[PDB]
């Protein structure tokens, strides 16, 4: 994905996370360790590729439609 | 992405395409060549990775919400 797309997708992932009062540590705890803070952080910065499958899994985790996370 | 996820995502991409009466050639024509028949075909079989950005672009092209294409 383009740098801009990855950056914007990561920004929405960060916004949705913070919006429901979760820190990266909080995400790791709530997900029983499935979603590691370091990994989610990398997705949010756009430093690591977020696959469609992963995006769908995160959307479900956060309780929001995939559309809300799309740039 | 898992083989099953890629396969299912491709199946929905194929279903939506055919549903609106477009052949792979038709897609290449309607998209002025942006979406090549060989490439879209590979996405449909799950032989080539479909990025989130690409999925969003295809959803727009087909005129359907991204959700309709998600396994």
């Amino acid at each position: 994905m383009s740098s801009e797309y990855a950056k914007q997708l990561g920004a929405k992932l960060r916004a949705i996370r913070t919006q429901q009062g979760l820190s990266l540590h909080g995400v790791e705890e709530k997900s029983q360790g499935r979603w590691k803070a370091v990994v989610v952080g990398s997705y949010e910065r756009g430093d690591r590729a977020v696959t469609v499958q992963r995006l769908a899994e995160l959307a479900d985790f956060y309780g929001v439609p995939v559309q809300e996370l799309l740039p």
